[PDB]
């Protein structure tokens, strides 16, 4: 039982093999260092930490997706555009998982059921010198069965075990743990969850998807949807200690009950002060210092893991961060896309939420019009995205003449392609917002900071798109960069040099000469 | 080849049965009194007519879906949010269609390929005297397979053949018939499709629905939605001349092609005059007299049809009545709820869209806030089925101590509960809207008054909810109704001629004691 199928280590493997892999003997520190590291290298290739510091049986990889073409090269896609289309696809075509025996788990070769000091064996992290803790942000929630309504979910949720093998549990109010907790909020029984560390990669790009749930409702199969982007189905495990299934191809497993009504504080500051939304946690997905709140009880019953002369790998990342960035904001995309293609399909030709837009923060959708019938769904896709995505701030839309990528190409399009007094859409005012944006959390006046005193300006849809029949006034021309080769006037040297003096816009003005 | 599973038939057998059934055999005229008679009656029990002026093989069958009740009853609902909640389920749990031989269909019993006046075998009406061409609106067209993505589609469409057997095919901009035909615009060959008349209820039921693609997008199995309605798989049969499928248990069928560029005018006047828009057709969905356009046109090839001596049923129907309403906003009830579930579950009670709200116009949903957290999903609520039910106007959200049903306490919320400078949202001015309605329509100004020049108004989300924490401000007390009995006081005579003289809110009122 020693054998991960489309495991993490079949993933480094792949990396080695492609000369993507960046392997260190000296010892990381977990506090300051590993974050430090992954924040100066932000968005390049995967580090591998074979020492830990005070961590002598794990291993630690980091910026594991921090690079976007590495990742849709890992995955075998093309493109970020062949990427959303085909998770989308896989969306609608989930793979069923499959269930192998308990002695043939890799994740069960090693199974404590007492000695629970989860500290000692996950390796919590300091991402900056503010924050006074030292937090386990590795692990994806799993509950598979009955608890959701007979499918599958997988996210991340950051717990602080500071109680020894109780620890709290961080639930974003409206995601799927959240409607699993409102749903049996009052019942006797905890709640039994299991929680994954060192995943296969497929997993962790699913359980990055979040607030999507006109697309991923509660019920859906996101293990389901993890088999499908992988190509073949993930294998579960039934637990050890309760009545639940894990990832069996895992590094590590928590298993344990979730206790919605035990709630505690996340840091001994805040518990002392007792005040919610103030004092530092640690970054946040919006970009900003973050804070600590009250949250539900995460209690552990039993520490699996892969044999520990093995080294089990964990998966410590710093929250802003590239890595963070695409775990999320891939699979929102795809969703986003999926949504627009549903409303009606043909006019959205391409999704991206880039990192600069804060997870669950905005997107920007690119849409095409064939007819003067289709003039105004833009205005639909952008009011649906804005009322279906929780809390989403901003979303753009522009015309198929723009480089989605490029955020200079974004600006200008908001500079010419805006009339303030009637593209700026403001569909929901007093609705539903994220508690993390400081701007909505400032909101509470006088009150708590927390999800309860919260009220959300209702969102900003900017209708950036060039009205149909005016494509000739809203004609970027072209400049002449095919019918002219600089070999003939210049030679390679200076070529070189010119070329290594571009960089930004011009990059992506030059390649279509626009 | 001569027996519907759950045809029609069986249909009207169980409404005989139950004595729901009102028959005659005096002659009517499918010319102003066919759709006068439904009117007279509107909403009430079906009327069965053996002899229709013209059609010595036909029988006419309407207000088949007039009353609510006898449709729930039918179809083995307790109420309409037991319906309500019932179909949510069925469309997300459909029955595989099953495919039978073309020699036990019973709809294949005459095979007519040559001599195709569709006129003179199935029964065109005329709805009120200020039209002046007889249509054919009483079948729903029939796409399986690989035009609409391996899934499959039913719905109405109002066919005028004024060549003999090619007429005109109404497609509405967005629906899924309009996606099918943008799809494949510009083909070389035509789509091939079919009309079935005298379907089974199930694919009436289903076939109503419409502008519903975030829950139904296309690709869908709509006659699975309509099987796992029934209860058991709706069953299909290959067709005679085209490369199709049929429901084998209608009562006729039409085989023959679209051709999306082949376009003509729906009326003679329309034609000679030249121009879209006005030149009444007949009443529409929104409660107006109609308008002719273009459309194009569908190519028959094959009229199949029951044993003409059995004479098959045909279901004619006037737009604005109760039946073609509760036919539209069952389903659009249903998939409404759906979509609030799976946005936030549990917090949508039960979704209404009345008589009165002009099927494609407007909605109710009550909404049960159980904490502070989840106050402001109302408006998430409004603006996505705003959003995603395209040209919807008026989307109002109600509290739980809310009479759904009533349109007076409707009023009294909208009186009592609605803030005028925050309640009434407009979330996407200049989106996609309906044509046929005419404060859309007007907004064409000098140009054609079709759906390329109308400018939407963006819609009205009126939130009419009680905020949380303040329901004891909001408490629509109660009368001691329940405290006392009539009987005690006055004798039943007396309490029958008070009972007998009242009608309206006062009977929600008396109910509830509110
Ligand atoms: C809002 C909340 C939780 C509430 O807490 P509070 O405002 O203090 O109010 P409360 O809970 O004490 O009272 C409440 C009363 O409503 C009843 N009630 C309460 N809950 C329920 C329920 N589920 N079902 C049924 N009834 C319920 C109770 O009946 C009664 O409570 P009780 O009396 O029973 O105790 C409040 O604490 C709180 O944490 N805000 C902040 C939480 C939040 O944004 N995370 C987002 C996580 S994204 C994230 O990290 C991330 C994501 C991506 C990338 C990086 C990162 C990072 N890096
Ligand atoms: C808007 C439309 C159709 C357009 O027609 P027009 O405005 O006149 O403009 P157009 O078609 O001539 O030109 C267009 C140009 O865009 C290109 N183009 C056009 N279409 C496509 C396409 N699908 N895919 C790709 N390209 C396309 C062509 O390339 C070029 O056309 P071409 O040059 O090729 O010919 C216009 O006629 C029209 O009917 N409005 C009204 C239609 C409408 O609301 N029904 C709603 C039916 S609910 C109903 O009853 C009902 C429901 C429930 C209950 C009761 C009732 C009743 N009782
Ligand atoms: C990639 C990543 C994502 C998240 C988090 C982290 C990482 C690294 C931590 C460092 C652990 C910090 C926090 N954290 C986190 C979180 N969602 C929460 O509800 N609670 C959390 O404490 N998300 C977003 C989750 O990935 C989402 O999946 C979300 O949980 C909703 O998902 P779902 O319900 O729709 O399935
Ligand atoms: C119940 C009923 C419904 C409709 C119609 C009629 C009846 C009796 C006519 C009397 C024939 C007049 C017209 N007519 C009609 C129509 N939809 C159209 O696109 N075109 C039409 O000419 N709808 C609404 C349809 O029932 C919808 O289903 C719509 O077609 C969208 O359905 P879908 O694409 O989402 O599946
Ligand atoms: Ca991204
Ligand atoms: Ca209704
Ligand atoms: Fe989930
Ligand atoms: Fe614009
Ligand atoms: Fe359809
Ligand atoms: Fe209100
Ligand atoms: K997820
Ligand atoms: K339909």
């Amino acid at each position: 039982e020693r054998v991960g199928e489309k495991d993490l280590r079949a993933a480094l493997e792949w990396f080695r093999s492609k000369g993507y892999l960046v392997e260190t003997n000296k010892e990381v520190n977990p506090d300051l260092e590993i974050t430090g590291l992954q924040k100066i290298f932000d968005g390049s290739l995967p580090m591998l930490f074979n020492n830990v510091k005070d961590m002598p049986h794990a291993r630690a990889i980091t910026n594991l997706f921090g690079d976007i073409r590495v990742v849709e090269e890992l995955f075998g896609w093309e493109n970020s555009l062949d990427r959303v289309k085909k998770v989308a696809r896989a969306i609608d075509h989930p793979l069923k998982p499959v269930i192998i025996g308990q002695d043939e788990a890799p994740v069960q070769e090693e199974v404590l059921t007492t000695d629970l000091d989860v500290n000692k064996w996950l390796t919590a992290i300091r991402h900056t010198p503010l924050e006074t803790e030292m937090t386990i942000g590795s692990g994806i929630s799993c509950v598979v069965g009955p608890y959701f309504d007979g499918g599958s979910h997988i996210g991340y949720n950051r717990m602080n075990f500071r109680w020894g093998n109780v620890g709290t549990f961080q639930i974003s109010p409206g995601s799927h743990m959240w409607q699993v907790m409102t749903e049996h909020y009052k019942d006797d029984e905890p709640i039994p969850l299991t929680m994954c560390f060192g995943v296969p990669p497929s997993c962790t790009y699913v359980a990055g998807a979040g607030f999507d749930y006109a697309i991923l409702p509660k019920g859906c199969d996101e293990i389901g949807i993890a088999g499908a982007i992988q190509g073949s189905p993930v294998r579960l495990v039934k637990c050890r200690t309760i009545d639940a299934y894990t990832l069996a191809d895992a590094e590590y497993v928590l298993e344990g009950y979730l206790h919605p009504r035990d709630k505690r504080y996340e840091t001994a500051e805040s518990e002392a002060a007792d005040i919610q939304g103030r004092f530092h946690f640690h970054p946040e997905w919006a970009g900003y210092m973050g804070k600590a709140y009250k949250a539900p009880t995460f209690h552990v019953t039993a520490i699996t893991m892969r044999r520990r002369e093995s080294k089990p790998i964990i998966f410590p990342l710093g929250v802003h961060t590239a890595d963070d960035a695409n775990i999320d904001t891939s699979v929102r995309e795809s969703a986003i896309f999926a949504l627009c293609e549903r409303l009606q399909p043909g006019i959205v030709q391409n999704v991206h939420i880039p990192y600069c837009m804060t997870d669950w923060g905005g997107c920007i959708i690119q849409v095409k019009k064939r007819n003067q019938i289709e003039e105004g769904w833009q205005r639909n896709f952008l009011a649906a995205i804005l009322a279906c995505s929780q809390g989403m701030r901003l979303a753009i839309a522009v015309s198929e003449d723009v480089d989605i990528y490029s955020m200079d190409d974004i600006m200008w399009c908001l500079t010419t392609r805006v009339n303030p007094q009637t593209d700026i859409l403001n569909p929901l005012p007093g609705g539903r917002g994220q508690t993390f944006m400081p701007a909505e959390r400032m909101t509470s006046g006088d009150k708590q900071w927390t999800a309860s005193n919260t009220q959300f300006e209702g969102g900003m849809g900017i209708d950036a798109t060039v009205p149909y029949g005016y494509e000739s006034d809203f004609h970027r021309p072209v400049y002449g960069v095919d019918l002219v080769k600089p070999e003939n006037f210049f030679d390679a040297k200076d070529i070189d040099k010119m070329k290594s003096r571009m960089a930004g816009w011009v990059l992506s003005l030059a390649r279509t000469g626009r």
